[PDB]
């Protein structure tokens, strides 16, 4: 089944929700060629622990040591903060944040171009936060997942494009991935109608070349098969009586925090 927030609950998303998007507004500045993806990693988790007296939701799991995921161009997601890892002109970058605050999480992610970009990069990272907020539109008690897939799928390949199939949205709450999957492509297995009050991400992978990934040796990274350039965006958001509510939505998101479907 799935769970339905309260509204207390719901608050307490909005409070972790914020934090994870501030995270990101936070890093935003240290985005910059010649810097280690592990400094970056550090200045993240300094902030999460420190300033925001939170808790990043990604250490320790699975055994994973570090705090975000940090994933640059060909890496389709899971990425780990490296020193040697230095970020350069034309990159395409992104940072995964999850943080735990009050036992609620805030999940989200954005892709960040460093120094001179290149318009492919350019364009496959605004193609994947476009098919991210065509499903954010599409949020609305009585619609069923599938549909939003379906679209998301549709649209992205129109593009050229391909949506990773391996990976998925997921519920969010007490629990970081909590039922239930929000794939981004059509699927006959998947059968949800929206509720108000249920909490859940919407985050998809999409590839320049084809579909297919890779996990590297380091049990961590993935990458694209055919080495082509990946990027991903990810919200939080809460289903509401007429639409959705966006909970990690930052400064930079050109969609409405608050969306509406009645006259
Ligand atoms: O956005 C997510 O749901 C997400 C990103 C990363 C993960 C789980 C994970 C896998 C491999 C290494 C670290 C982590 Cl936190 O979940
Ligand atoms: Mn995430
Ligand atoms: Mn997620
Ligand atoms: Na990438």
């Amino acid at each position: 089944a799935i769970s339905i927030k309260t509204p207390e609950d719901i608050e307490k998303m909005r409070v972790a929700g914020r934090l994870a998007a501030e995270v990101l507004e936070m890093i935003e500045p240290y985005v910059k060629p010649g810097v280690s993806t592990g400094e970056l990693d550090r200045i993240c988790n300094d902030y999460i622990v420190n300033e925001q007296h939170a808790v990043s939701a990604c250490l320790g799991y699975h055994g994973y040591p570090k705090s975000v995921c940090i994933s640059i161009n060909e890496v389709v997601c899971h990425g780990i903060p490296d020193d040697a890892k230095l970020l350069k002109d034309g990159d395409i970058v992104n940072i995964d944040v999850t943080v735990i605050k009050d036992g609620f999480h805030g999940d989200t992610s954005k892709m960040f171009i460093v120094g001179k970009p290149t318009i492919m990069g350019e364009r496959l990272c605004r193609i994947t936060q476009e098919s991210l907020y065509l499903a954010l539109r599409m949020v609305k008690p009585g619609i069923n997942l599938r549909e939003i897939g379906a679209a998301i799928q549709k649209f992205v390949e129109a593009e050229g494009f391909s949506v990773v199939r391996e990976y998925c949205g997921h519920g969010i709450g007490r629990g970081f991935h909590e039922e239930p999957q929000v794939l981004h492509y059509d699927s006959r297995e998947t059968n949800v109608v929206l509720k108000p009050g249920m909490t859940f991400t919407i985050e998809p992978m999409v590839n320049a070349g084809k579909k297919e990934i890779r996990t590297m040796k380091d049990g961590w990274t993935v990458k694209t098969k055919d080495r082509s350039l990946s990027a991903q965006y990810e919200h939080t958001i809460v289903v509401t009586d007429n639409g959705c509510e966006i909970l990690t939505l930052r400064k930079d998101d050109t969609i409405p925090a608050i969306i509406s479907h009645d006259e």
